[PDB]
């Protein structure tokens, strides 16, 4: 009852660059969508932002330093746009250099990185100019990418364009919950065709440039399941995966956007006029592999409320995390299978993000996360049984080696291995990073 992994496997580790960095206007970075955002009352638990967060901006160096020491041989890290970008055309020597030394002491343990161009904190000087709605946001991106790409590349093994198309736009521009918090569906979904299309844009420079880093894109994707027989219920779920799956796998792999979304979404999608000749050309580029987020699985059935798809999600109290997520572990398994029927088909596929947020209490210098455990390794079984099987599974990244900002929940939710004190910033690992490195030096379990 051993589960032992491919040989070449690739087992990593991952964070966010606002999550962690802290040192919000030190450097010449400038605020951030998420920096405004997070002082809007009521958007984020607490009222917390992003400042300081795990200072990783002054620790960098103990924290890879404590990712070889943990085992690991893969890093999936972000670069803060506002570092980089921190006005209209300007370029921040500033910013590339603390992320050049990053670089420094991740190869200088022998770790092999994974460099994400945007995870969702976007400069807000750009966010003035209209953010995602502009199609004029696009070149600005393209700027960003490739002086980021110009400037490093050769000790890029491998890039991740955009993580979470979907939240950026659906939940950013749609329903207000993340920066910058409008509510206008034309716009969310304008703000979908715009970042998709950076993932081609970035896609296009890359090889222009002639990179040879693997290179794609990161889709949180999640299991859906109708609440009951009841046709609506089935209509409802069918709904909920177009909604957060199919809008973003199907221009990727298909070049077009599901057309009973298209259907659904009216009146909103104003005919599609933000879709230019091209557009999905440059979009329809799975790349190299396709990274997936996955966390939970959803159970829905139909409403006939004011909301847009008029789908409403059944809480499964059953097994679930800090965050109210349900753990069905089945699930995982059951969606990478069918990620590789449709769309992959064969595709490297990579997990980018995986983890869980458990209540953790600190007892003698040990945090017994037990149940993060029991969340990583029954994950992890339906990832062996997924390969076994013929999948595509070449690597995994255990989502937050540290502790962060997580978002709307603030600090209030811990997705970390590794334990943060707040007060003093001092790092301990909790018990299912220290089982993750006894599990990826037996390279199974
Ligand atoms: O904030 C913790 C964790 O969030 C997710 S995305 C998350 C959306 O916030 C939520 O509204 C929706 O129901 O589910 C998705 C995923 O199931 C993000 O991927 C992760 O990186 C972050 O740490």
């Amino acid at each position: 009852n051993t589960f032992i992994f491919p040989a070449t496997f690739m087992w990593g580790t991952s964070t966010s660059s606002y999550q962690i960095e802290g040192g919000t206007d030190e450097g010449g970075r400038t605020p951030s969508i998420w920096d405004t955002f997070c002082q809007i009352p009521g958007k984020v638990i607490g009222g917390d932002c992003g400042d300081v967060a795990c200072d990783h901006f002054h620790h960098f160096k103990e924290d890879v330093q404590l990712m070889k020491q943990l085992g690991f041989l893969h890093y999936r890290f972000s670069v803060a746009w506002p570092r980089i970008m921190p006005a209209a055309g300007i370029i921040n020597e500033e910013g590339l250099l603390f992320y050049e030394h990053l670089l420094d002491e991740i190869e200088l343990a022998g770790l092999i990185p994974m460099l994400t161009l945007y995870h969702w904190d976007l400069p807000q000087w750009i966010e003035d100019e209209g953010g995602w709605t502009q199609r004029e946001t696009i070149q600005h991106f393209k700027t960003y990418a490739s002086v980021i790409m110009d400037r490093f590349g050769e000790r890029i093994n491998w890039w991740n364009t955009i993580n979470e198309p979907y939240c950026a736009s659906i939940l950013g521009y749609g329903t207000g919950e993340h920066a910058p918090g409008h509510e206008n569906w034309r716009e969310a979904f304008t703000a979908a065709h715009h970042i998709l299309m950076c993932h081609g844009i970035a896609s296009n420079l890359h090889k222009e440039k002639g990179l040879t880093g693997k290179i794609g894109i990161t889709l949180n994707m999640e299991h859906v399941d109708a609440a009951s027989e009841r046709p609506e219920d089935v209509a409802a779920a069918i709904r909920r995966d177009g909604f957060i799956n199919r809008w973003f796998a199907e221009p990727l792999f298909n070049g077009k956007y599901p057309e009973d979304m298209v259907e659904w979404y009216g009146t909103y999608l104003n005919g599609l006029d933000f879709v230019q000749p091209g557009d999905m050309e440059l979009i329809q580029q799975p790349g190299d592999f396709l990274g997936i987020n996955y966390y939970t699985r959803s159970i829905i059935r139909s409403t006939n409320d004011a909301s847009l798809l008029q789908v409403e999600q059944v809480h499964m109290e059953e097994p679930v995390t800090d965050m109210g997520w349900e753990i069905h572990p089945e699930s995982f398994y059951k969606l990478l299978t069918r990620i590789e029927k449709d769309f992959s088909k064969g595709l490297p596929i990579l997990i980018t993000e995986n983890g869980a947020a458990m209540r953790d209490e600190l007892v003698n210098g040990q945090i017994e996360d037990t149940g993060r455990q029991r969340y990583i390794e029954e994950h992890l079984k339906a990832c062996h049984r997924f390969i076994e099987e013929g999948g595509q599974l070449k690597g995994y990244f255990v989502w937050s080696f540290l502790d962060n900002f997580e978002w709307a929940w603030g600090y209030s939710k811990r997705f970390g291995i590794v334990h943060i004190n707040y007060e003093t910033q001092e790092r301990t690992p909790k018990q299912s990073a220290l089982w993750f490195k006894q599990m990826m030096a037996k390279n199974g379990f």
